[PDB]
């Protein structure tokens, strides 16, 4: 089997993509947000909170003829911005892009944090890092993915994300069409749970490329690029009057400005970020000072190639018996 669904940023930065998924009988549509950086299938509910939904859809277990409680199951998680959300457990029938899995885990908020209520874009997150970092207890669920995987044509999923435009998640399947030139495979460690590889290195604009290893996540669920604070001023000193901005929580630069490309490297090929990718627009509405789209990973314990990243390549997620990350520019 495969399934091809299309993703669709949440607003006109990109600040997160949505991919619509079917669950229950008769099916009950909601927009999830796909994230290769956690690993549990978490919706708005009939069971949240009432103050804490707020335009969001709902998933109804009581109107779904396939649903069944996972009796004794809960769920809590954390993530990198401070967010969370908790709840218990359904299983039911979930479909991505025409692929159906039965029996999937489906964790029922209860309590969702502010900024998953002020969004009323993204009716919950649908994890694609790996089963062990799932938070359900007492017994641990699989990913979507993990469950779907023996079925799938061949054991992959592909992220193509669009910048400023919809982009594809496909499974079991990579599409000989989405990208160009050939796909560079890299080695993961999934010692954290996570898609973790190892960058060979980066350049700023047009100069030369650093070869130096930068180990990181492959994360659709974080929007920026978090990188070593060496790499993260080498870039913005290319940019006039960009500065770390302690009071806003990041490098700024003039919205004046034109914007450097960053390449990393991926064994020995290059994927080229181009410096539009990089603006996250004013840091208040009417404001002249932009958000910088490469931060520094210090404080965070990890590197992060998010989004920002992620969108300019066609990206492999292969869950053979040994996972690999594969490359391609588009």
């Amino acid at each position: 089997s495969t399934g091809s669904a299309t993703t669709t940023p949440i607003d006109s930065l990109d600040d997160a993509y949505i991919t619509p998924v079917q669950i229950g009988t008769p099916a009950q549509t909601l927009n999830l947000d796909f994230d290769t950086g956690s690993s549990d299938l978490w919706v708005f509910s009939s069971e949240t909170t009432a103050s804490e939904v707020d335009g969001q859809t709902i998933y109804t277990p009581s109107k779904s003829t396939t649903a069944k409680l996972l009796s004794g199951a809960t769920w809590s998680i954390s993530y990198g911005d401070g967010s969370s959300s908790s709840g218990d457990v359904y299983t039911d029938t979930v479909s991505v892009g025409g692929l159906t899995v039965t029996g999937q885990a489906v964790e029922s908020a209860k309590k969702v944090s502010s900024s998953f209520t002020e969004d009323s874009t993204i009716d919950g997150l649908l994890g694609l890092a790996f089963s062990t970092l799932n938070t359900v207890s007492p017994t641990q669920q699989k990913t979507f993915f993990d469950n779907a995987k023996a079925s799938l044509d061949s054991p992959v999923f592909t992220a193509d994300l669009g910048y400023h435009a919809p982009g594809t998640y496909n499974f079991g399947f990579i599409d000989t069409t989405a990208y160009t030139g050939s796909i560079t495979y890299t080695a993961v460690s999934t010692k954290q749970g996570f898609w973790e590889w190892t960058s060979t290195g980066y350049a700023v604009g047009s100069g030369t490329f650093k070869s130096t290893s930068i180990d990181g996540i492959a994360d659709t669920g974080t929007t920026l690029l978090y990188l070593p604070a060496t790499v993260v001023s080498a870039y913005w000193a290319q940019v006039s009057g960009a500065k770390s901005s302690s009071s806003v929580g990041g490098y700024v630069f003039p919205c004046s400005a034109t914007l450097p490309s960053f390449t990393f490297g991926v064994g020995s090929a290059r994927i080229v970020i181009p410096g539009d990718y990089i603006d996250f627009g004013p840091i208040s509405t009417g404001s002249s000072s932009c958000f910088g789209g490469i931060q520094s990973s210090a404080g965070i314990g990890i590197n992060i190639f998010g989004d920002v990243a992620l969108k300019a390549a066609f990206v492999v997620f292969n869950g053979a018996t040994t996972p690999t990350l594969g490359f391609a520019s588009k």
